[PDB]
């Protein structure tokens, strides 16, 4: 079983910048990461980045055609794409929103998500080890 | 290394009542026994009594141990819990079996999540051994 | 037919005082008004009082293993208590919020319940006598 | 003693998508209301005007009001007003629990200055109103 | 100039109620004072009362048809009916929303109203006496 | 195969000061068109709440769809909304005007949640446009 | 009887541009036409202006302490003003708010009152006339 | 005449996506069908469907230098996009917003819109036929 | 002659994580209320039924309260209505000032019933609120 | 050490109307009884009232500048003055807020302060025995 | 050609600011030097006294003089400002020193931008140079 | 010294259409006026224009990894975007935002920006002259 992993918008500068707040792993690192423990836990996984809507859409629209699972990271399209929410809700396979930082204890308009609704689940501020967790729980279903 | 993890009210009547499936004397045991496997001791307390579970997060502060927490229902009402969650050192996690951003509108505000160092929500059971694993690591 | 009346926080000082607002009875003499009213329609009524939530949660927990239909009157945590809520949802039997107070006149955090939408029915501002009609509710399914 | 039951738009229509017909109801009630010395006097109406002058002569006649009014509950200040002058005891009622639905049904503008509210407990309700006016 | 005075639901009752709010005329003699004081001012009144909502906009339809002022105590209406708004929209002649009592000192949604914009003035609190000085505005335009 | 249309309050006037054209202009050119598609057009309009919540209990009964504008009453009346929930065919809800470039409290519809689909700021021949959605169901 | 005239501030300006939102009337010439009205009526009118809150609050202490009526158009403060509400609260006499213009056609913040609520009642769109009419409100007290 | 029908995000899936709305027809077959009401019409409908935003902004851009009519599913863009707005606004031929599903019987968040207070009109819950009603209107007018 | 100190859930915790312990809290008081005339009780919990009990005994025994009930000011419409009963002076006190913080904490259940409220003083309030008891 | 006892508008007529809600004690009193006890503190009160913003603002700048603590009862323009606010936050010395009345009882616009969030403390419904003990905590800081 | 600066009210506090460093007196000399060097005069006042602040702006309706105006706190609160500026037939510029919409919620509404020609927060006491500037041009 | 100034969707077609609401002068003229301006002052300007949410976070991430200062008027985006507003927050170098029309003289949705609590300033409704204003902030610093 394949398993994506797509993130949004900024995520492509993680570790260069904002390391306090998103810690010091790279996403060219994260990518590498969770390609090793999907592998480790007999799952394939393709972790993708983009900071284009239309891109993110389209990987989307794949994941949903595949019938395959999908860990989403959209930065902050998660709270501002009603787009990104409709395709999303075509995906049969489950869906992981995943955030390294902890959106509640952030700005007011970080703490409202279109995608939460609609997701099997959710984690936040348990950094990069998000993602991971995440493929652990599709790993057991 | 000490986790702890608490269980707020109406948590006793898990399984009991459909999601799955587990019962809260079982769910007891998933963590226990994964907890040594990771390495770790784990107490877990339920408890339908605020103070009950002020007491037990005192207690954790005191002792500089981590918290692994359900609430539940108290999540959304209770500054007191919040209050005595703000004081602990150790990381906090908040972990909901339910995906609660799903469901009523009030259940969408948690006075937890913004003084927790994270939050897992709608994943089963299988929360807390998450939660449990990134303890494990830190 | 075992029917359950339960009352949070305040009630038990029922009479007594404050007399004005709620009326001349006591508690006690409650119990016995009910537990007569029972008869007179032949169910055998019990009749608790709690300002501890946590009993209250005890009680309605009791009352949904024996499937035991209930008729509560939860003080103010009608308004503040997601947790008597949820416990009160397991009810396989109705459940009837009664309320002495026409609460629709009072303050407006009394005005909205998180019990009254996972309720049977509601009885407001009927004085004392309101636990009575809903006893007779249940004679009648 | 004469106790008003007044009944608002599409109460008329009970029975259908309970399949007690209105109808059926007043039979029902006329029933219980002697059943302990009452007299029950129910009726129905599309039309606002129409209730507005039942109240008014309730009004006039110190008699018991029990009101389920459907939509206008949620609406009409003018049907608020006009009970706000009965001197006897008015109860509201609702066959269905208005708190299970849609937000705009959980706000009544009769509800406050009513004696008490009866809501959820189905058409028995109605007959519960009376027992409650029987105590006075 | 034929000027109309117009009183919504419950305004019949003039006399009843409260005699504290409201004050003591009844609706017969403020027609017969608004009369009296419209000849006194050389103009012909005539002033109507209805519970019913399509009367009153049948009324209003006559006014604008005509090109008749309007002086208008919708009762409740003013906060509820976009029917009747809509319908004083079509008055080409002056419209003026009169209150007997101080709609600003009491309950909240009394203090909204559907007319007021689109009125040409409002007079509010002033009793009876309100009426009859709508009159006077209008003698003079 | 027959089609309620519904106008409410306020609507008796048009042509008077939607657009131009009347109201019997305006039945006039519903029928025409109700006729070349096979179907039936009833255009009835009133300014009572009670005669519109009639004329919806009629359709209910006798499964006809509705076509129907009800004027201030769309924003007000949940007792216009609670008779139209009843009907078992279609309704469609139709506004001359475009609603949502007018005041706030034309933007939100007690009926619309429980209509089939809304067509608003077409003029007059937003009924017509409806009919011919009722043609294909 | 002494009866007290009060514009706040801008009103000064009136008459001059001169805004099609209030009359040609200058300020001067209100004053002219109050007191004139007012000896026709057998009142003595005090009509006086300022920009200044403060000063406002002197002239309403004023009237409090002589129980004189005040007719009162304290332009924006209306608004704004917590303070001209508690001084005007003390007035045993009536108060009458007056606005040249109607305030429910203009913009959304004119359309609250801090004085409404404690005002015996209020005129509002009739113009220049409606000081007039507040002062027959009190010739017949 | 030349016609533009743009439609939106993730109306490329329509048909293989959740039929109870939007129904069983592809994106090409409804090109086809629009394309040939137009002809039946004496139109001449050009059928778009784009997942960016910039794509649909420059497509908007063209149909106002050619003054040429814009029948528009923005999918979700209709709720969350000023920039799409502002470019519409700029149509000098008439704009009909046009949506498959009844937006007002589902999320609030679909039940406001930044397109409908620029649009001449707007179609909902009609399905597919909305485009082919849109057509017909624009062909009369 | 009997002032009531009841402390809210958390407060059994102070001086650790301030600096003045409850201990100390109840050392300071005491004597305090000693020098003004008065004999302070001053109790702590964490359990909202045991404020309530406290609470029921003074509206009975007709003495003055003062009142830190922690978070339970904001949540808490049970205690409010307990407060609601007491005849004599009920005197709302928080350590810290509690408008700089969170939003939810700007509001209270108890204030709108309270004789008045002090805040943001640290442990004087309490002393502060023992000294308008002594005046009345 | 110099204490700064500022009163805002409408606080001169203290002892004068309302007795109820803000007591018997007159303005003149209230300076005598914050002097005395100033005194047997070891401090010196210099107490000052007036009903113009523009003073009260003098008065602060005049503390902030002495570095001297300030007692404030600003009357209504705690609800209303940013400026009032923004003058006060210079101060390096404690700011402790009265208000002679428990404004938490009284309408919902005086439930909420500017000052408030920027105030070493703030005591509120204890009449005027509030100033001296706003002073007390000041004599131990 | 005579340009208005209004400063409202704590505006005399500039220096013993928190609000750059340069005082009051200093601003005004620093904008009066451009001004002229610009070809314009500009009259600079400050007040505490909104009363006062109603008698510029009326006068500098009366001349029809363009105005550049940092109202303060009066800014968010004042209704009588607002229609007292509406009035000015030239243009007016707000100003502020400091980033208002960095601030407090309360700071984030305008009774004046609305009817302001334009608006410049954030800038420094730049701000009012920028101001002349563009008035300079139009 | 590099200055970016960028601008959002729709200011491509600066000047055509419009000409009262931000216009007259074209793009092209405007990148014109611009360099012509900042060479001027010592500093050379980076004028760029797109359609694409994508392509203006690239060119923030440019910026920021440059440390040069920034010149942005985003237009819609301004109000809708989070991603660009966290791509803005990593700039060490002055970001100053520009609009040509007055933005609190038109619609609520554009009242609230998302990147002027993150920008140094903002400079609003002097048109054009704005951005060159916004250079001459830069070169003093
Ligand atoms: O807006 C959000 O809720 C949000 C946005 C983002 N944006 C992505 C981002 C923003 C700034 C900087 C980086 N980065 O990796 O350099 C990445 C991330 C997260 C998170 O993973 O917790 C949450
Ligand atoms: O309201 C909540 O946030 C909430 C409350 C609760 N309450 C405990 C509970 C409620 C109903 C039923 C059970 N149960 O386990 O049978 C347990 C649980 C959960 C969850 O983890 O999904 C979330
Ligand atoms: O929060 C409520 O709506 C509420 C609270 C209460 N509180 C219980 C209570 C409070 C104060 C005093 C008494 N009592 O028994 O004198 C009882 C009662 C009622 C009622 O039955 O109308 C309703
Ligand atoms: O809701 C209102 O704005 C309203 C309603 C009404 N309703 C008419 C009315 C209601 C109840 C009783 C009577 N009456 O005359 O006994 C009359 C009147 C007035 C008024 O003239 O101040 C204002
Ligand atoms: O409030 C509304 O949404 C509303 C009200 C109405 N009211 C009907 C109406 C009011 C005033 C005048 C006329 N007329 O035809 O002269 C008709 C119509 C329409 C519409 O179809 O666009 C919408
Ligand atoms: O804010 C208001 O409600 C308000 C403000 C004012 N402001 C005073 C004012 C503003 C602009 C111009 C003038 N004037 O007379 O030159 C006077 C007046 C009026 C009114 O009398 O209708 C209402
Ligand atoms: O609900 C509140 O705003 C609140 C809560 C509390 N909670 C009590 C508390 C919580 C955590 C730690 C302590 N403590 O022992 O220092 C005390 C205190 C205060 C206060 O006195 O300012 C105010
Ligand atoms: O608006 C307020 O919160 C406010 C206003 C005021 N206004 C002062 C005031 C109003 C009416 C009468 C007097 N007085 O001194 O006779 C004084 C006082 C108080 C208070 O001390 O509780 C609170
Ligand atoms: O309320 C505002 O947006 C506001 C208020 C003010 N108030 C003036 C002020 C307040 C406190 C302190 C000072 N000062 O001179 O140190 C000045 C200034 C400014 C500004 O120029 O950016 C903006
Ligand atoms: O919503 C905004 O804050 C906004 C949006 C925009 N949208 C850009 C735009 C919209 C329509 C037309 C054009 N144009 O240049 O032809 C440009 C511009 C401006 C401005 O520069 O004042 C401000």
């Amino acid at each position: 079983l394949i398993v994506n992993v797509i993130n949004g918008p900024n995520l492509g500068r993680l570790g260069r910048r904002e390391p306090a707040v998103y810690g010091g792993t790279t996403h060219d690192e994260l990518v590498a990461l969770i390609e090793r423990e999907a592998a480790e836990l007999g799952l394939k996984a393709v972790v993708r980045q983009s900071d284009s809507e239309a891109q993110l859409l389209d990987w989307i629209h794949q994941a949903a055609d595949a019938a395959e699972p999908v860990i989403l990271n959209a930065g902050g399209l998660t709270h501002t794409s009603v787009a990104l929410r409709d395709a999303c809700a075509e995906l049969s396979a489950p869906l992981i929103e995943v955030h390294i930082s902890n959106v509640h204890a952030r700005e007011e308009f970080r703490r409202h998500s279109y995608l939460s609704p609609i997701a099997t689940g959710v984690i936040v501020g348990l950094g990069i080890q998000g993602y991971l967790l995440a493929l652990r729980y599709l790993a057991e279903h």
